[PDB]
């Protein structure tokens, strides 16, 4: 029935738009997290430049001031190693899992296309059956054959749509697990870095106090 | 005496090179700290983009997942306000004090130039005195006048050099205080930010756990 076909299509469009919504927003988050990683690395570069200049300036100075400056530079350089570990973990645990949704989305689009193909085959077999009844009204045999082929197309379309509903449902379940895990990893990777920074800067504060002024 | 003038000049050259060494290295540190600040701000920009996308994606989602995402975005946005305070303090307490050494260096160069000028005047008055003795060997009056003017130039050069030694000595004392204070401020400003980040990310870890998966 026509009012049922409008409903059936609108419901598949929702599954289609559900895949698109994730493709769009996980993909945007993926680009932003990659840019966040690049900006973290570019900040590490400037911190390296500071380490080098403090060391070079320290090499020109009186002994106690030189030692205090080198000790600071040694601690701060340690912080940039932790920043490098933060960059690598963010690439592996945040950017790469979001990037993998390109392939997940492609597989869902195949399931959606198979459903559209099966429904076109069904609609074609239904129009075939009505035409065959009209051209050969009294040929029970060829009508029965067209009825049998419609029933095959119908159950194949139902089963293809039934599989689609299951894979999209699993896709939504895994979407929630993934976004929880991806943001959790981002939070713990950052927390690890900020905790190490506090350790480093606490010690660096001592090495500056020992500079005899 | 000539061996004394080589010594006297080499010692003023050391004062001159001491001003240059600070000009060069405080100026390099100033440029690097400014670039470090710009890279911190550019990392804040990317974090803002993450806040916006998480909010926009959350506006499309089921109620519990939407709320969990918005709560994360609200906490992380709080972290970028602390990053903005870190940027402002680094500009005011680290970059600006290093930048102020352009003016300090200029004043020391004036003291150095006054010393060179006074020594040229002295050397000229000494050559004048020897010439006057040679052209008027028996004019005790004009010789005595040239001797008196040499003694004025000599004590003026001694006093100008004596003032130079005092201002460079004070300049070295203040250099050590300043570099200790500037690096201490950098360390405490960073420590403050990393401590606030730990607070924010600890709370953000809860808001992610409440997402029903």
């Amino acid at each position: 029935l026509r009012r049922n076909l409008d409903e059936r299509d609108a419901q598949t469009k929702q599954l289609q738009d559900a895949v698109t919504n994730v493709e769009k927003h996980f993909g945007e988050l993926c680009q932003i997290f990659a840019a966040y990683v690049r900006k973290t690395a570019r900040l590490r570069d400037k911190a390296d430049l500071l380490v080098n200049e403090i060391n070079l300036y320290a090499s020109t100075e009186t002994p106690n001031l030189k030692q205090g400056l080198k000790d600071f530079a040694d601690e701060f350089a340690k912080l940039q190693d932790y920043r490098q570990a933060e960059v690598e973990r963010l690439e592996a645990k945040v950017v790469e899992p979001l990037k993998a949704y390109g392939t997940i989305v492609k597989m869902k689009r195949d399931d959606l296309k198979a459903t559209l193909t099966a429904r076109n085959r069904e609609a074609k077999q239904l129009s075939q059956l009505e035409r065959t009844r009209q051209r050969n009204p009294s040929d029970r045999h060829v009508i029965s054959q067209a009825e049998t082929e419609l029933q095959r197309a119908t159950i194949d379309a139902t089963r293809t749509s039934r599989h689609l509903e299951e894979t999209i449902d699993n896709f939504e379940k895994q979407k929630i697990k993934d976004i929880k895990n991806i943001l959790s990893e981002f939070i713990t990777i950052e927390m690890l870095f900020h905790g190490k920074a506090l350790e480093v800067f606490t010690a660096a504060y001592q090495n500056i106090q020992n500079i005899d002024e």
